[PDB]
């Protein structure tokens, strides 16, 4: 499917090399960063929505995500679902594991306190975590069916927003450095 939003955010640290490919092609070169966000999705966020994706460049120097990233409003929640890590695999509070698209991932929760949101500004949020077992070999046309998470987490009470987001297949970091290509649809 047609991508339809570009996500470009950093909070200002070191040098983050954007580029807005065609179609749903986008890459990253980042280096000595505070935290910032990039990826290529949609608009509004669907709970239905099945993302494909092909890195054909993941190499991150450090603390970095390959994730589908997203939000809620109402309640204001963050959500991931993490396929790939750099040296730093991102955990919070065991919920359960799910099983989906050939891969098993854990599912945590962690809060943000005094942290910047989607609305801008600073504030206390929560986030929901689908993270896998194992790093994702990319390379290759991989496939994320969003609507497992999202019942899995219902089962643990983790409830999402009424109020959808823009939701992308990114690639963030944190004080690190290192590259990333990734094609979304």
């Amino acid at each position: 499917a047609s991508t339809d939003y570009w996500q470009n955010w950093t909070d200002g640290g070191g040098i983050v090399n954007a580029v807005n490919g065609s179609g749903g092609n986008y890459s990253v070169n980042w280096s000595n960063t505070g935290n910032f966000v990039v990826g290529k999705g949609w608009t509004t966020g669907s709970p239905f929505r099945t993302i494909n994706y092909n890195a054909g460049v993941w190499a991150p120097n450090g603390n970095g995500y390959l994730t589908l990233f997203g939000w809620t409003r109402s309640p204001l929640i963050e959500y991931y679902v993490v396929d790939s890590w750099g040296t730093y695999r991102p955990t919070g509070t065991y919920k359960g594991t799910v099983k989906s698209d050939g891969g098993t991932y854990d599912i945590y929760t962690t809060t943000r306190y005094n942290a910047p949101s989607i609305d801008g500004d600073r504030t206390t949020f929560t986030q929901y975590w689908s993270v896998r077992q194992s790093k994702r070999p990319t390379g290759s046309n991989a496939t994320i069916t969003f609507t497992n998470h999202v019942n899995a987490w219902k089962s643990h009470g983790m409830n999402l927003g009424s109020n959808w987001a823009y939701q992308v297949m990114a690639t963030e970091g944190y004080q690190s450095s290192g590259s990333s290509n990734v094609t979304v649809w």
